[PDB]
């Protein structure tokens, strides 16, 4: 019961885990949360809920598809 109020940062190492990756692909071919879910191994479940805090954060680039893919948003 302990670990509920200690979130917030619990899904922050889970953002670095996505967004190190993200970082690591490169401005163009973006990854889905599938991928996400394999190039690091969290389920899509946690994927997902990172994908989204990132791309709400302004740091993420989501692209329109199916399934949608993620990239680093290059903000020069």
């Amino acid at each position: 019961l302990s670990s509920h109020f200690q979130e917030l940062s619990i899904y922050q190492d889970q953002e670095q885990r996505i967004l190190k990756f993200l970082e690591e692909l490169g401005e163009g071919k973006a990854t889905t949360a599938h991928d996400l879910s394999g190039k690091l191994g969290t389920p899509k479940k946690e994927i997902n809920r990172v994908l989204y805090s990132l791309a709400k954060k302004g740091k993420l680039q989501k692209e329109a598809g199916t399934p949608p893919l993620w990239k680093i948003a290059v903000s020069d």
